[PDB]
């Protein structure tokens, strides 16, 4: 991912090297290749817009056209551009004594290999994890996760057919205070669209254990369909944070450079892999240093 757009940007600022002083023409065309990029990684239209336009402006508030190296103006304005386009600051969900996270998101998104992907991660931070395998209507799927956490050596507590909130509350809380569980991360059912039966049993999920916070798992290869997704989950349910899976998947990367400016929610985690080490923080500068080819 972003393969395309970092080979197109690099192209269009590398092209002004060695050239003296660039004319309003110069700039002009400049930018409107680096929109055209945006348009082509599937940024969203407002975003892409946006962009070039913050850009232009920083760009001349540094004297692009009377500066000997403008190829050097246009990296450094493309990079903070890019940079709060991805988010501004790396940021992660807030750690108190005793914490409870919904994990939701549809089939095929990543969400369950990442809510053991999470466990783990939080494991090794000296966290004290226990995974809930909520869908109380699949019960391959409940196993998909049991399986996945204690292979990462994380306790699983399975959800049972048609069990009510109330009753996995009880039992979630249990198993937490006789294990002392610090962190439970609750592994909501996953379908391959959006339903509205679906959402009523979220939401109301989400009123009996109050999560504090609420992750959506998207699937960052579906480009600006996530966003899509990102809105309804947030209008249905109501979302926290995101996490971008299969970063490493050769697909253009237009849905993590919207997702700020559209949905208004902070990317918590990206996934690099299928490994179960293959979770990391989400790292807007850094990202947008290695679209810009900086290593
Ligand atoms: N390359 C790569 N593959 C990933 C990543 N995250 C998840 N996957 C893959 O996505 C596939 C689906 O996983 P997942 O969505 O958890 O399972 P599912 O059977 O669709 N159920 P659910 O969607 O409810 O979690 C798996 O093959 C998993 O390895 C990632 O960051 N990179
Ligand atoms: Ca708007």
């Amino acid at each position: 991912m972003f393969q395309q757009l970092s080979a197109r940007l690099q192209e269009a600022i590398g092209r002004l090297r060695g050239r003296g002083r660039i004319t309003e023409e110069d700039l002009k065309a400049t930018l409107r290749e680096i929109r055209r990029a945006l348009m082509d990684a599937d940024v969203n239209l407002e975003v892409a817009r946006d962009f070039v336009e913050r850009v232009r402006e920083e760009a001349l508030g540094k004297q692009v056209l009377e500066s000997l190296t403008p190829a050097e103006v246009i990296l450094a304005t493309v990079y903070e551009a890019l940079k709060e386009a991805l988010g501004g600051e790396a940021r992660l969900p807030v750690l108190k004594d005793r914490n409870l996270w919904f994990l939701v998101g549809l089939q095929g998104s990543g969400k369950t290999t990442t809510a053991a992907k999470l466990a783990l991660y939080y494991k090794g931070k000296g966290r004290r994890p226990l995974l809930v395998a909520a869908d109380t209507q699949r019960p391959a799927a409940r196993e998909q996760l049991r399986l996945l956490g204690e292979k990462v050596g994380v306790p699983v507590l399975e959800v049972m057919d048609g069990e009510s909130p109330e009753s996995i509350r009880r039992r979630v809380e249990e198993k937490a205070r006789l294990e002392a569980r610090d962190l439970i991360l609750v592994d909501t059912a996953g379908r391959l669209q959006i339903d509205e039966p679906l959402m009523g049993e979220l939401a109301r999920l989400k009123e009996v254990l109050g999560p504090d916070e609420v992750l959506l798992v998207l699937d960052a290869m579906t480009g600006q369909e996530a966003l899509s997704v990102a809105r309804a989950f947030d209008e249905k349910v109501g979302v926290t944070g995101l996490v971008l899976t299969k970063l490493d998947g050769d697909a253009r990367g237009g849905a993590a450079l919207s997702a700020r400016h559209v949905t208004g929610k902070p990317i918590y985690f990206a996934g690099v892999s299928e490994k179960p080490e293959g979770l990391e923080p989400f790292y807007p500068e850094r990202l947008a240093g290695r679209i810009l080819g900086m290593g």
